[PDB]
RNA sequence: GGGGAAUCCCUUCUGCAGCACCGUUUUAGAGCUAGAAAUAGCAAGUUAAAAUAAGGCUAGUCCGUUAUCAACUUGAAAAAGUG
DNA sequence: CAATACCTGGTGCTGGAGATGGGATTCA
DNA sequence: CCAGGTATTG
């Protein structure tokens, strides 16, 4: 008995059958487990199982961080109370307990109600005086008195707790305050660097300019503008540009070659300056830097909008602008809406239901809602000019807690603590004694690197301590080992060497490793000049002075440099042709450079001596990121370089790891010849290996060494291993959930390995990142297309548009403007055509006027195109608005096109598969299935394990209509399994030299050829460009085995296809995840409310609602009834819910006591998790999906005629095929239009008898009935529609052309009480049913 | 002969750590006047405290939403076994 | 009870490693 | 976007 197995993995399915030699499926009887009359049953070897996504870790993670942020902000304010604890207790000995119980109502407050002072009078006066926070922080900042110490502890606090951002490294307000001295210096640098073209700045008010509420540009073109005789693009132009935050481009200023476009917010910008420093000399460094400063101060412009000579509290005087801007502008609006609108006052001022001021204030209105319902009704009155001037700036009515406070620095809101500690430490001692702990309290950050402050009870945490002692904010760098910890934190991340796995890898730019790369690329070069014989290798000493001469004098070095610099100068060649290297060298040895410009002493780089030295180097500068650790751990160099050279070294660094180690690339040595790798590198005689041929070379000792130098470890167990794979956590359930199916279905055929198993994998927010491309690439081009056309991110996701504004608006093909409004005209393009590659992504398309300009439609865009574009494509390619990739293919014409190679591959890729993630999935399935060794000790592959790609079975399908019709049921993941066992295990007996191709285990025309009529044995006849005939009956050539018999087999594919009974499996979860909806409600009589803490009635304090169940219990008890509690018998569902789950299961019976049951029957307990099966009346089941709603639970398997005829009705898909084919199933069509209603028909006696929705089936029925004389294309596409009222699952809203019908939802769970529990294995093939009804 | 390696250019995704700004919720910020009352007319509004999974023991400036799960038998569990 | 309409926490930033698909040079 | 919880309305 000999069978295959055919396998569809997918992220919500696996289908999968079990076919015999004849492509039949089996069948068997099963045994039925459980209480009922049914001993067995019948079932067919095909299904699927079904199953919720497997999700990502991220929102855990976030909700973790954010959890441990909560911890410390609350840990923050409890280093201040302990701080003010005893003084505090001299003033008001409950004045904190006031505070912690805030929350209460006054019923449940053990102490007086008004928090700061206690009483009326004085909370009262304390709100008179100061209607913000930020008036007691900035009388707190400016007053010399002293002042009461609730109040210092307010500021304190509210500075602590919202503390701002760490953005920004070092000090603030360094005199880079003002704009206006700042615009001035940067006025006299630029003019004592151009003597004779000098800039007249008087009369121009900087300060409004570049501080206005304005876009960036726009700015410039302002200042641009009080400058008579100087353009925006000028050198002051592009350097108040830059300042202003754009990425001007400074080459025309100076005439260079190198694009240096300079962003001050880049990471590159500090080496982008430098790189532009480097062509016109360090006389401007001046002034860039004085440039860089006046940035500064436009960015605290931004949230400093207060003179700051008025006082030491700038942020809080502004926000105290905002509030008295906000009273006048209040008052000014009421008296005007007073007069000329008085019927709208009371809709604006006290409707919490409308966007008004009452809504923006009391409801649930923000301020760009309420700006938006206001905006007109300003217009519309008169006297609101200046109104609608700051509600345009979106400086209208503004509070002092929103959304944008999100730039301001902790710098700023540090200024004011430490103003405030040194006004009234002058009266208060143990703020003295405490100022510098309180700064730290606010200034202290748990570094990145270091992580979880654990004590070995953290999965997360790598922190090590150096004294086991509690961590404070100021102990840390005491007790924390920043060194150990940093170094963990890049350690516990990178890999070993693999072929020495004991071994660190070096680091990416270590002056070592480059050595590595730049000598492996070199040994391979080969040269040949006219009296050469052959192409020669270059020698040790030609490869010596070839780096020497070239690779420490450039950063890059290109052919024509080593045939100029080299072999016409040493050699005195004139002409030489080079192979093993195109256009310039791949390696190069950037850190020798990088330390030659920090430490500018070639001989230092260049003494053997100093190797060690200069690996540690780069080691720290790699290892830490951190500038203080870095200069610490780089002190024992001290005396060998300059202070200046020391800075320089300091504020280098580096990231990336190399993936081989020191040792295996300059340690171990060939025993006879006593030579490192790199050694071999250098010089091997006229061999000249490079690393592969020497690690692999028999004749020497590395292969060996590094054979020894293996280990395995500890084997992972299957889940570890798949855990561990990379890859989407969604596919690697379904990985899983395959192999249990797999496992399965062997002990299902007598635990008899199957001959074949042939595997395929189906294919695999994101507007946002859309937007942030577009901003990013539109900034980067200096272009105005956001400006003209405003777009929302939502609209990126139409195909088109999104192309528009990624091309500037411009024809790809073509140098012209497109119209937005003329999309609909234009034509999206494949790059490569998509008859060799089937790339339907943004990466391989492109919105041009006409397709036809793209030249020939048969290859790469023509050479013209690219003579016309390629400088507009690569503006686009360094805007990141078109990919490396991308730009390759468009420009490929240039480089010979597409050759007949080329098409080759496309199409054996279209068949082959090579994606990673399904290697691992068939090397998973071949080791668990073959495991024997034969007489030479190799693998006996017993079980050929095949991977196809989804295109196969696909074509098959259409060439031969068996078409699916994804929305009318389950069954098309199992027909596609089945199809995979069919066409897979047919394919490698037609053909088993392909067995390497598509089995697991170890001209061009003529290919190209081959693949596309690969599949051609299954046709009767083939028309390949004229019309060729196969036989009947097709075997195999050389065993004569019969493969495939067109007159038998396809009768056996069409049977299968038509089986009703199919096993659909949805795998039953118990529900994890958040407790309930987060919503924080208000408070309601309602039972339905939940504590957010424990002494928090939701009466009084409201809370959350809307828990998820866990999984449901079936309870057989008693309950009392009624005022005399007299015990009554129930069976019921109770839905845990997963708040619940632990107490519940630490103790079931006292749990359900507690819930009000009594005499619970333990045993009859019945865990039902979400997804559990239930079986009625007529074969009408359903699904648990929770304790109180149902889904459904039937598959509506329509016949495959009915399916066929939908399908080409309603053109599923695309109308490929001959014309005369097309008028075949076009008449066909036509002939069976009666089969519309027939398929009517079948929907309503399947509803009647399993969905039971009377309403929606009416409603159905009569919008069949009112379409009729609707094209029979349109009525299929909507039939299509209406399977969602029969579909499998939860029940969903669809519509039936314009008629919407609303989901009919299944909101008692009673009636299963006394149905029929069916509990499925993973293959439903084994079944235990329990009557309900016999509980009770 | 290699779906194996290094390098260059990138693309995409997965794991983790550190931080900010809002939002919500209860309370505090004396509403006034005319009415016996429902109510009417007016005044006012911008701020704060505290919580932000209930909580846990291991008591850390730690942990608490990912992954994994038919039933049954033997099991404390892990597990293995059962058609 | 069964049916109907409404609800549903969100945004921004910093740092690091790995594997990954695929074009290119050299190899095993 | 799904789809289960919830209060309103009968
Ligand atoms: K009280
Ligand atoms: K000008
Ligand atoms: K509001
Ligand atoms: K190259
Ligand atoms: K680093
Ligand atoms: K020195
Ligand atoms: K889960
Ligand atoms: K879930
Ligand atoms: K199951
Ligand atoms: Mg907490
Ligand atoms: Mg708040």
């Amino acid at each position: 008995k000999k069978y295959s197995i055919g396998l569809a993995i997918g992220t919500n399915s696996v289908g999968w059958a079990v076919i015999t030699d004849e492509y039949k499926v089996p069948s068997k009887k099963f045994k039925v487990l459980g209480n009922t009359d049914r001993h067995s049953i019948k079932k067919n070897l095909i299904g699927a199982l079904l199953f919720d996504s497997g999700e990502t870790a991220e929102a855990t993670r976030l909700k973790r961080t954010a959890r441990r942020r909560y911890t410390r902000r609350k840990n923050r304010i409890c280093y201040l109370q302990e701080i003010f604890s005893n003084e505090m207790a001299k003033v008001d000995d409950s004045f904190f307990h006031r505070l912690e119980e805030s929350f209460l109502v006054e019923e449940d407050k053990k102490h007086e109600r008004h928090p700061i002072f206690g009483n009326i009078v004085d909370e009262v006066a304390y709100h008179e005086k100061y209607p913000t926070i930020y008036h007691l922080r900035k009388k707190l900042v400016d007053s010399t008195d002293k002042a009461d110490l609730r109040l210092i502890y307010l500021a304190l606090a509210h500075m602590i707790k919202f503390r701002g951002h760490f953005l920004i490294e070092g000090d603030l307000n360094p005199d880079n305050s003002d704009v206006d001295k700042l615009f001035i210096q940067l006025v006299q640098t630029y003019n004592q660097l151009f003597e004779e073209n000098p800039i007249n700045a008087s009369g121009v008010d900087a300060k409004a300019i570049l501080s206005a509420r304005l876009s960036k540009s726009r700015r410039l073109e302002n200042l641009i503008a009080q400058l008579p005789g100087e353009k925006k693009n000028g050198l002051f132009g592009n350097l108040i540009a830059l300042s202003l935050g754009l990425t001007p481009n400074f080459k025309s200023n100076f005439d260079l070659a190198e694009d240096a476009k300079l962003q001050l917010s880049k990471d590159t910008y500090d080496d982008d300056l430098d790189n532009l420093l480097a062509q016109i000399g360090d006389q401007y460094a001046d002034l860039f830097l004085a440039a860089k400063n006046l940035s500064d101060a436009i960015l605290l412009s931004d949230i400093l909008r207060v003179n700051t000579e008025i006082t030491k509290a700038p942020l809080s005087a502004s926000m105290i602008k905002r509030y008295d801007e906000h009273h006048q502008d209040l008052t000014l609006l009421k008296a005007l809406v007073r007069q000329q609108l008085p019927e709208k006052y009371k809709e604006i001022f006290f409707d919490q239901s409308k966007n008004g001021y009452a809504g923006y204030i009391d409801g649930g209105a923000s301020q760009e809602e309420f700006y938006k319902f206001i905006k007109p009704i300003l217009e519309k009155m008169d006297g609101t000019e200046e109104l609608l001037v700051k509600l345009n700036r979106e400086d209208l009515l503004r509070k002092q807690r929103t959304f944008d406070n999100g730039s301001i620095p902790h710098q700023i809101h540090l200024g004011e603590l430490h103003a405030i500690l040194r006004r009234q430490e002058d009266f208060y001692p143990f703020l003295k004694d405490n100022r510098e702990k309180i700064e730290k309290i606010l200034t202290f950050r748990i570094p990145y690197y270091v992580g979880p402050l654990a004590r070995g009870n953290s999965r997360f945490a790598w922190m090590t301590r150096k004294s086991e002692e509690t961590i404070t904010p100021w102990n840390f760098e005491e007790v924390v080992d920043k060194g150990a910890s940093a170094q963990s934190f890049i350690e516990r991340m990178t890999n070993f060497d693999k072929n020495l796995p004991n071994e660190k890898v070096l680091p990416k730019h270590s002056l070592l490793y480059e050595y590595f790369t730049v000598y492996n690329e070199l040994t391979k070069v080969k040269y040949v000049t006219e009296g050469m014989r052959k192409p020669a290798f270059l020698s040790g000493e030609q490869k010596k002075a070839i780096v020497d001469l070239l690779f420490k004098t450039n950063r890059k070095v290109t052919v024509k440099q080593l045939k100029e610099d080299y072999f016409k100068k040493i050699e005195c060649f004139d002409s030489v042709e080079i192979s093993g290297v195109e256009d310039r060298f791949n390696a190069s040895l950037g850190t020798y450079h990088d330390l030659l410009k920090i430490i500018k002493d070639k001989d230092f780089l260049d003494n053997e001596e100093n190797e060690d030295i200069l690996e540690d180097i780069v080691l720290t500068l790699t290892l830490f990121e951190d500038r203080e650790m870095i200069e610490e751990r780089l002190k024992t160099y001290a005396h060998l370089f300059d202070d200046k050279v020391m800075k320089q070294l300091k504020r280098r660094r580096y990231t990336g790891w190399g993936r081989l180690s020191r040792k295996l690339i300059n340690g171990i040595r060939d025993k006879q010849s006593g030579k490192t790798i790199l050694d071999f590198l250098k010089s091997d005689g006229f061999a000249n290996r490079n690393f592969m041929q020497l690690i692999h070379d028999d004749s020497l000792t590395f292969k060996e060494d590094i054979q020894k130098a293996q280990v395995s470890g500890q084997g992972d167990s299957l889940h570890e291993h798949i855990a561990n794979l990379a890859g989407s956590p969604a596919i690697k359930k379904g990985i899983l959930q395959t192999v249990k199916v797999v496992d399965e279905l062997v002990k299902v055929m007598g635990r008899h390995k199957p001959e074949n198993i042939v595997i395929e994998m189906a294919r695999e927010k994101n507007s946002r990142e859309r937007m942030k491309r577009i901003e990013e690439g539109i900034k980067e081009l200096g272009s105005q297309i956001l400006k003209e056309h405003p777009v929302e991110n939502t609209q990126l996701q139409n195909e088109k548009l999104y192309l528009y504004y990624l091309q500037n608006g411009r024809d790809m093909y073509v140098d012209q403007e497109l119209d937005i409004n003329r999309l609909s005209d234009y034509d999206v393009d494949a790059i490569v055509p998509q008859s060799f590659l089937k790339d339907d992504s943004i990466d391989n398309k492109v919105l041009t006027r006409s397709d036809k300009n793209r030249g020939k439609s048969d290859n790469v865009p023509s050479e013209e195109v690219v003579k016309k574009m390629k400088n507009y494509w690569r503006q686009l390619l360094n805007a990141k608005l078109i990919t490396q990739r991308k730009f390759d293919n468009l420009t490929k014409a240039e480089r010979g096109g597409l050759s007949e190679l080329d098409k080759a591959g496309f199409i054996k890729r279209q068949l082959v598969e090579t994606r990673q993630i399904t290697k691992h999935v068939a090397q998973i399935l071949d080791s668990r299935m073959n495991t024997k060794y034969d007489e030479n000790d190799k693998l006996i592959r017993e079980v050929k394990v095949i991977t196809l790609k989804s295109k196969l079975v696909s074509d098959f399908r259409k060439d031969f209509q068996f078409y699916k019709v994804r929305e009318i049921n389950n069954y098309h993941h199992a027909h596609d399994a089945y199809l995979n066992a069919v066409v897979g295990t047919a394919l490698i007996k037609k053909y088993p030299k392909l067995e390497s191709e598509f089995v697991y285990g170890d001209k061009a025309t003529a290919k190209y050829f081959f693949y596309s009529n690969i599949m051609n044995f299954f046709k009767t006849e083939i028309t390949l460009a004229e019309i060729r005939k196969r036989p009947l009956i097709e075997t195999n050539g050389e065993t004569g085995e019969i493969v495939w018999d067109k007159g038998r087999d396809f009768a056996t594919v069409r049977k299968v296809l038509s089986m009703p009974q199919v096993n659909i499996v949805k795998k039953t979860e118990v529900q994890t995840g958040g407790f309930s909806k987060e919503s924080i409600l208000p408070k309601r009589n309602s039972d339905k409310l939940i504590a957010r803490k424990k002494d928090w009635d939701p009466k009084k304090y409201g809370g959350f609602d809307s828990p998820t169940v866990a999984y449901s219990v079936l309870v057989v008890a008693k309950v009392e009834k009624g005022k005399s509690k007299k015990l009554k018998s129930v069976k019921e569902l109770l839905g845990i819910t997963i708040m619940e789950r632990s107490s519940f299961e630490k103790n079931p019976i006292d749990f359900l006591e507690a819930k009000g049951y009594k005499e619970v029957k333990k045993d009859l307990i019945i865990k039902l998790p979400k997804y559990s099966l239930f079986e009625l009346e007529n074969g009408r089941k359903r699904m648990l999906a929770s304790a109180g709603e149902l889904q459904k639970g039937n598959e509506l398997a329509l016949p495959s005629k009915y399916v066929n005829f939908l399908y080409l009705a309603s053109h599923y898909e695309k109308l490929k095929g001959s014309p005369e084919d097309n008028e075949q199933k076009q008449l066909f069509v036509e002939q069976h239009k009666h089969y519309l209603d027939e398929i009517i028909e079948q929907i309503s006696e399947f509803s009647k008898r399993v969905i039971l929705a009377d309403a929606n089936l009416d409603k159905v029925l009569s919008a069949y009935n009112k379409h009729r004389d609707k094209p029979i294309r349109e009525q299929a596409e909507n039939i299509i529609h209406l399977f969602t009222l029969t579909n499998l699952g939860a029940p969903a809203a669809f519509k039936y052309f314009d008629t919407t019908i609303d989901r009919k939802r299944y909101t008692s769970t009673k009636e299963v009480l006394d149905a029929t529990l069916i509990h499925q294995s993973i293959t439903g093939l084994y079944e235990t049913r329990i009557d309900l009804s016999q509980l009770g």
